């Protein structure tokens, strides 16, 4: 059962999968504290036109560096980065680096906005385990439309220790980004706006890396696929099938979740993935030489876990056309032992309860909306504490992928009121988003560490998030804690606020954008030592 497609008919599987280019830093600045190099980047948020339908008009987008997806960052563990996000668009922005324990003022607090004609310098630690992060807009009440129109990109945190694992490698070669979105188009090929949608924006056109229903030519060997659900509201149940046997699911392995590698690969033939979740998959095409393998999406609202509307072609994601032979021998492997996962110390303390539902017309957490400044701070947790949170969806009529900032967490338990599922094998490691499917209650366990500050948690269905399913917690310290905590706990701290710029000095790379000015600014930021407590 599915609904007729609304968007114009598209030429299925005729356009190759695009690969976002790697973003290169402009320069490096010596950290005056420790003498190590900090990589500095400039990203310009700007409108651009993109022809999605070959035979129609074009779509109006707004993206990081004028592309969508934004360019891919590739940063080694231990190297701090500063990214200057320059707003040259027409709406405010707030960048969230999802997956990073950034300080509160560098984390994308929804009120911490940059207006057009201003920029903000974000200072990132890059100390956590190798993982696929992503960076995307988070501006209050306009997050769905900003993300939908193109403000999302990948940020890979790498670790040379994992290179010894000899997994399939090479960005855009055998290590392939798979950014999933679900959108809708007008009869003339422009995007249909999410504005006015207060329930969920499902979309009827499935994209990978910004392209509707692409294909990729692949060799008959192993590939690493980095899946991200960057959709506004659509959740997926991904499986692979030979086009000659479209209903036989082909096995694959999940090797990583939001926060990094699993302890062991999880043998999988169906991957549930909801908004903002990342899973890394290895698929072996070697038994399918000369065949076409279709990446598909489970119907019936993700097999009854979700409520998503299904359309004529939302069961299709993309096609892999497998060559008869490899160019070079495949010498990659998937080891049985991937890593020691750094789970938090377990706690017996009663889980803190959070309920995700509606209060009248508004999506809420414990009956509160983010707009409610006096009531949105729902938890105080001393830094260093391990807490379990019980995340409750009592409803059959919505589902909610919940994101908690700052932390990595372990999924402890899931109970479905429909008896649909419990904890999945690929939820065995550490995560930062967890899907509350229909009538699901999930307990997660997290170390609220190592940095004090006020942070968000929310549903990552961006329609729900905007109206208004988002709250905050404060990871607290005592007054004698030190570490310059006083200037790093408040996300709106004036020191770190956006600053105005003139387009001339930006394009000329002078004034505030001269090497000297950038150097002085970054060296000043570095002296405050924001990430020292992790060292
Ligand atoms: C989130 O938790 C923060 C603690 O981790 C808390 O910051 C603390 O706020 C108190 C009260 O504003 C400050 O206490 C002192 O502040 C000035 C400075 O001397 C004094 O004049 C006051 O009389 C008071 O004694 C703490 O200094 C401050 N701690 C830090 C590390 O900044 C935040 O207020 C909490 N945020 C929210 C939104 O609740
Ligand atoms: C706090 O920041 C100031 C100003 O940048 C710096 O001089 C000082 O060393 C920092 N102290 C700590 C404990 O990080
Ligand atoms: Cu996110
Ligand atoms: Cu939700
Ligand atoms: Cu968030």
């Amino acid at each position: 059962e599915f609904v007729a497609q609304i968007s114009p008919q598209y030429p299925m599987f005729t356009v190759p999968l695009p690969i976002p280019p790697v973003k290169q830093p402009r320069l490096t600045v010596t950290n005056p504290v420790n003498g190590q190099e900090i990589w500095y980047y400039e990203v310009e948020i700007k409108p651009f036109t993109h022809q999605v339908y070959p035979d129609l008009g074009s779509a109006d987008l707004v993206g990081y560096d004028g592309m969508s997806p934004g360019p891919t960052f590739q940063v080694p563990r231990g190297v701090e980065t500063v990214v200057r996000f320059i707003n040259n668009a027409e709406a405010p922005n707030s960048v969230h680096l999802h997956g990073s324990f950034s300080r509160a003022a560098f984390d994308g607090w929804a009120e911490d906005i940059t207006e057009p004609g201003s920029f903000k310098d974000y200072y990132y630690p890059n100390r956590q385990s190798a993982r696929t992060l992503w960076y995307h807009d988070h501006a209050m009440h306009i997050t769905a439309e900003n993300a939908y129109r193109g403000q999302a990109g990948l940020y890979m945190l790498t670790d040379p220790a994992e290179d010894a694992l000899n997994l399939p490698s090479g960005y855009g070669e055998f290590d392939i980004p798979m950014i999933l979105t679900s959108k809708q188009y007008t009869a003339n090929g422009n995007l249909v706006t999410t504005n006015g949608e207060l329930n969920s924006f499902w979309g009827d056109v499935i994209h990978v890396n910004g392209q509707p229903w692409p294909f990729k030519n692949v060799e008959p060997r192993k590939y690493r696929f980095r899946f991200l659900d960057a959709a506004v509201s659509r959740s997926f149940g991904l499986y692979f099938a030979d086009t000659d046997a479209i209903d036989t699911r082909l096995p694959f392995k999940v090797i990583a979740s939001d926060s990094g590698l699993l302890e062991h690969p999880a043998d999988t033939s169906l991957l549930y993935i909801s908004m903002a979740e990342r899973y890394e998959v290895v698929f072996d095409f070697s038994d399918y030489a000369g065949k076409t393998i279709e990446l598909r999406n489970l119907g019936g609202s993700i097999g009854g876990i979700g409520t998503d509307t299904d359309y004529d072609n939302t069961d299709k994601v993309m096609r892999f056309v497998v060559a008869d032979d490899t160019t070079q021998p495949d010498t990659s492997v998937v080891p049985a032992n991937l890593r020691d996962v750094p789970f938090p110390s377990p706690t017996t303390n009663t889980p803190r309860q959070f309920r995700f539902g509606r209060t009248g017309p508004t999506w809420t957490i414990n009956g509160v909306a983010f707009a409610d400044v006096q009531n949105r701070l729902l938890a105080n947790v001393p830094v260093g504490t391990v807490e379990r949170w019980e995340l409750i969806n009592a409803g059959n009529g919505w589902t909610h992928p919940i994101h908690i900032h700052l932390v990595d967490f372990k999924v402890i338990s899931r109970t479905s009121g429909n008896n649909a599922r419990t904890v999945m094998p690929y939820e065995s490691g550490l995560k930062d988003v967890v899907w509350l499917g229909r009538r699901e209650t999930v307990v997660v366990e997290a170390h609220y560490a190592p940095f004090p500050g006020v942070y968000m948690f929310h549903c990552h269905n961006l329609i729900h998030e905007d109206h208004d399913m988002m709250a905050a917690f404060n990871a607290t310290v005592l007054p004698d804690y030190g570490y310059n905590a006083t200037v790093f706990v408040d996300p709106m701290e004036e020191l770190w606020q956006a600053r105005p710029y003139e387009l001339g000095e930006f394009q000329a790379q002078s004034g505030q954008f001269s090497v000297q000015a950038v150097t002085e600014r970054i060296q000043t930021m570095a002296e405050y030592r924001p990430y020292a407590a992790a060292d």
